[PDB]
RNA sequence: UUAUCUCA
């Protein structure tokens, strides 16, 4: 049902999906020469401690800082208002209705660098928590974006550019018919080396998307063909806006799709409307976001009037 | 609490 979901908005959505490679590799390019990879290494690891503080955070939300100035492909901050136009009554309705949903769904000790004992220790025989003053300020610092992994992959895997770009471009079309897992990474790798790199049993939940990651490789990918209608490469703009989301209420209907409760499981649906609503201009899937503030349910608002 | 891990 999943990758059904993920084809059907796809196909539908297609008319908004554009050619993005050049962009992708431009400011890829931009990141290999003008990024700090020594604080990289540090912000990686950084990301990895299971007790996180501020200074930590604060560490992340600079090197972002520093990302969000050397690339193009950025999300700029847009409040949206959802109005009945080209979207019906019934429409604000049920996005009102799946805002709420999204926002409901949001809503262990004292040491220490010991905890590094405890770890090996443990293994002899990873839930990873914040400590933080105002949690607002993880909000859009922990997202992946293609043009950064492409770079971090290069520097660190000490290959070409293109030798990334390649590699990224099989997962892609590989994506275009199934959902890439490890196995298929694993089998990936023979004709690129480069693919060893990302370390699935290494790989994590909330680490940034300065850590590597299948599913963070399988977005990137997705940017390398110019075509297959990828979800990734959708550009939403104050215009374009309300035409999307009609055609992604279309799917919705079409197909039932709705709103997980489970807390772990995210599905193409609702991954699509949060990455939509946060902002009404920019690349939703692959562009820096890091500058925005808040959440999809406070920058997209509903109307009832009329 | 992080728009992210892994999975059909």
């Amino acid at each position: 049902k999943s990758f059904l979901w993920t084809q059907s908005l796809r196909r539908e959505l297609s008319g908004y999906c554009s050619n993005i490679k050049l962009q992708v590799v431009k400011d890829a390019q931009a990141l290999l020469h003008g990024l700090d990879f020594s604080e990289v290494s540090n912000v990686q690891r950084l990301m990895r401690k299971e007790r996180r503080d501020d200074n930590d955070l604060k560490r992340l939300r600079d090197l972002n800082q520093a990302v969000n100035n050397l690339v193009e492909l950025k999300s700029t901050q847009q409040k949206s208002i959802l109005r009945v136009g080209t979207l019906t009554s019934d429409d604000l309705l049920i996005l009102a209705a799946d805002l709420e949903k999204l926002k409901s769904k949001v809503i262990m000790g004292n040491l220490s660098s010991q905890q590094l004992d405890q770890r090996r220790a443990l293994l002899n025989m990873v839930v990873r928590v914040w400590d933080v003053k105002n949690a607002e300020l993880l909000s859009n610092q922990f997202g992946t974006m293609p043009s950064l992994t492409l770079a971090c992959l290069t520097k660190q895997g000490q290959v070409d550019l293109n030798d990334a770009v390649q590699a990224l471009t099989d997962l892609g079309l590989i994506y275009t018919a199934k959902y890439p897992n490890t196995s298929d990474l694993d089998r990936l790798t023979q004709s690129h080396p480069i693919l060893n790199m990302i370390d699935t049993k290494k790989s994590s939940l909330n680490i940034s998307g300065y850590n590597f990651s299948l599913g963070a490789a399988v977005k990137a990918g997705a940017c390398m063909l110019d075509g297959g209608n990828m979800l990734e490469t959708i550009k939403v703009s104050p215009q374009t806006m309300d035409g999307i989301l009609k055609s992604i209420l279309k799917v919705k209907k079409a197909l039932g799709m709705f709103i997980s409760d489970t807390p772990g499981e995210r599905n193409p649906y609702e991954n699509i409307l949060y990455k939509i609503c946060l902002s009404g201009d920019g690349w939703p899937y692959i562009a820096s976001r890091t500058s925005i503030t808040g959440r999809a349910w406070e920058n997209t608002v509903v109307d009832l009037e009329s």
